[PDB]
């Protein structure tokens, strides 16, 4: 068995490598790299996102989310407070002010420190779930605006024809802006680009190892535990790398720079933060290997996660049995 440790596999594709993104998702699981969760995929020197990113200041966030946390340093949910709307120029002003911007450090380590001790006491403002592209439409390799939709994934591997769309979405983080443990809608994979700016640090459980993450995370939010059997959809829960090993949790961690991808697997649950200001796209997408993960999906039928539109048709074929409480869930 390949990666048998569930390390977090690195990989550099030539540029004749990059042009068949299904065909080098195969191979680097022919590698492994699922084992881990997460992958890097770092572009051929021969590629560009865009030509310049000096045009974006007039993007709108709509909706800033402020987040703000509760509990202990370690163990804490956070809240998103809506404010007022901004541009991308406003926010990245707001970014790099003495009140949100990055502190000094040494290095990312003496950072991620800092981070898990302080978090808590600080409120830094999110532009997430943004619909919308910074590929040019000319990138013809890993542009996440143009790749197989989930629902012609799904048509070929089982025949069903099925409503929806698959869109990427911008998000511009600060530091200490932070993303809670969780994995995505129906265990599908995920990419993550990071266009520009600070780095975004991530952790990731192997996806063998899920359910010993569910299990500690019922243990240290018992209320939320109660409330709902797959709290963790709800996008709020924090636990940090100490309180993780403390717990005997396998986990690993890396730090994604500007430039690069990240490829999350089924069922890998993951979490992280960013540096100071940046700006990321990121897609869902679907593999044939998907398939039997979006099956044994858990669920949230409490109210809380509310999701797109095209997570219907997902529940309503791979999960009958489910879809009628999970659909009054999100009514
Ligand atoms: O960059 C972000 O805010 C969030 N993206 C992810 O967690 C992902 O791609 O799965
Ligand atoms: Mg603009
Ligand atoms: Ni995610
Ligand atoms: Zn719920």
């Amino acid at each position: 068995a390949q990666n048998p440790n569930c390390n977090i596999m690195i990989f550099h594709p030539t540029k004749e490598e990059f042009n068949d993104f299904d065909k080098y998702i195969a191979y680097m699981e022919s590698q492994g790299a699922h084992r881990a969760g997460l992958a890097k995929i770092i572009p051929p020197k021969e590629w560009k996102a865009r030509e310049t990113y000096d045009n974006i200041s007039e993007i709108l966030i709509a909706t800033p989310l402020q987040q703000v946390a509760s509990g202990r340093a370690g163990v804490f949910t956070q809240y998103h407070k809506k404010k007022k709307a901004m541009t991308v120029g406003e926010y990245r002003h707001l970014a790099n002010s003495k009140k949100y911007q990055t502190p000094p450090h040494q290095n990312f380590e003496d950072l991620e420190r800092k981070y898990w001790k302080n978090r808590i006491y600080n409120s830094p403002i999110y532009g997430a779930d943004i619909s919308g592209s910074l590929f040019d439409e000319n990138t013809k390799q890993w542009n996440l605006g143009h790749l197989g939709t989930i629902q012609d994934l799904l048509e070929k591997e089982c025949g069903v024809v099925i409503e929806g769309v698959n869109t990427p979405y911008l998000y511009f983080g600060m530091w200490k802006t932070t993303f809670a443990w969780h994995t995505e809608d129906m265990d599908l994979y995920s990419i993550n680009y990071l266009h520009l700016g600070e780095p975004k640090t991530w952790y990731v459980v192997p996806p063998e190892h899920g359910q010993r993450l569910e299990r500690l995370a019922r243990e240290l939010f018992p209320g939320s535990s109660r409330g709902c059997g797959a709290f963790l959809r709800h996008k709020v829960a924090l636990i940090s790398p100490t309180v993780l090993k403390e717990n005997g949790i396998p986990f690993n961690r890396i730090t994604q720079e500007a430039g690069e991808f990240m490829v999350t697997f089924p069922y890998g649950y993951h979490a992280g933060f960013n540096h100071g200001f940046n700006c990321a796209e990121a897609i869902n997408f679907a593999t044939p290997r998907w398939i039997d993960y979006g099956k044994m999906a858990s669920q949230c039928s409490c109210g809380e996660a509310r999701v797109t539109f095209s997570m219907d048709a997902f529940v309503r074929i791979l999960q009958p049995e489910r879809y009628d409480l999970w659909k009054r869930g999100q009514d």
